[PDB]
């Protein structure tokens, strides 16, 4: 501990506009549970939903790019194909999207794009797999700097089931714990997390209780039993993540190519299992379930600004020092 360096900090934090430039930018997060569909190019409605300016930063997760009942390199580019495509086919003049990196454990894949121009600022690209164990659920990680500002994005498959949300929990706590990128580096230590997928999470009412009140409008009397919502509530998962208010309806379990929730003879209850939380200081703005009909599923996304900072290091030691030594000198002159 030293006095003096401490005084410096504070000063220094208040004149930070002299080393930093802040800069925002605009991140898109999307998810889909596929039920093993086949890649195509026909996702529009699902990756340019709002009538607002392309992302800076495109997050895309899948889970079953096969089938749940090995992991397919060939089946999860082919996606990443159908996305590059589709975002540099609004890039009508000029430079468009790369694809920085992708990640996959058996059939949950994270890719994520970037404007070619943000790519000077992307550095320490690292990427992380952890299963899950208490098989083919776990999750795929990707973390990176944007200049100064740390990032990290996570999409999962967690555990099936309609009452076991104790081995959902203890799906996050061996993921949060597992996940590791180089030299140890945890998910925790960054400025921005978003963690993303198909928890898995049951609203705990019946299949005649919960298909009704989906029809009614009744969402928020839903919600109300949903058991992620009340898991987050206790701290027992995702602490310190936030969700925005769902505003759209359960996700899962549709017949396929309708908008009709199963008519199977499994009739299974509906739920909120696709959902996209944060953690950090992100501006949220939209938070929604798309209508594609190619899986059981409906995909969901969520968008962000997010603050990032370019500090000149250079600049900020000099000024350090200085008010250090200034400091010193005046605590000498006192002692005179
Ligand atoms: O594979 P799907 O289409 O997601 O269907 C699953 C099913 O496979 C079981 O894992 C299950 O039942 P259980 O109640 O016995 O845990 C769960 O409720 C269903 O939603
Ligand atoms: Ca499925």
């Amino acid at each position: 501990y030293d006095p003096i360096h401490e005084y410096v900090n504070h000063e220094l934090r208040k004149r930070e506009n002299e080393f930093s430039e802040h800069k925002n930018v605009k991140i898109f997060v999307a998810s889909y549970n596929l039920n093993g569909c086949s890649a195509t190019t026909k996702l529009e409605n699902w990756l340019f939903p709002e009538n607002t300016p392309l992302a800076d930063i495109y997050v895309v997760g899948f889970q079953e790019i096969v089938q749940l009942t090995s992991a397919d390199p060939a089946k999860r580019r082919e996606w990443e194909s159908c996305v590059k495509r589709l975002l540099n086919g609004k890039c009508t003049s000029g430079p468009g999207y790369v694809q920085l990196r992708s990640g996959q454990l058996v059939g949950t894949a994270l890719m994520i794009f970037c404007k070619e121009s943000c790519l000077p600022s992307i550095k320490n690209v690292e990427g992380t797999v952890k299963k899950t164990g208490l098989g083919n659920k776990g999750a795929v990680a990707i973390r990176f700097d944007y200049e100064d500002t740390g990032l990290c994005f996570i999409t999962s498959h967690l555990a099936a089931g309609y009452t076991n949300y104790d081995e959902r929990d203890h799906d996050y706590r061996t993921i949060a714990s597992g996940l590791r990128f180089r030299r140890g580096r945890s998910i925790f230590n960054h400025d921005y997390v978003v963690w993303f997928g198909d928890f898995n999470y049951r609203i705990s009412l019946t299949y005649e209780e919960v298909v009704p009140c989906i029809a009614q409008g009744k969402l928020s009397y839903l919600f109300e039993y949903d058991q992620l919502n009340k898991q987050m509530l206790t701290g027992k998962v995702f602490p310190f993540f936030s969700e925005l208010p769902i505003t759209f309806p359960p996700t899962y379990k549709f017949d396929i190519g309708t908008d009709i929730y199963d008519t199977s003879d499994k009739h299974r209850v509906p739920a909120w299992t696709d959902r996209i939380l944060y953690r950090g200081e992100l501006v949220p703005h939209s938070y929604q379930s798309v209508p594609l009909y190619y899986s059981d599923h409906r995909p969901i996304y969520a968008t962000y600004e997010a603050n990032i900072v370019k500090v000149d290091r250079e600049k900020k030691k000099i000024l350090f020092e200085e008010l250090y030594n200034q400091r010193k000198q005046e605590v000498r002159d006192a002692s005179q």
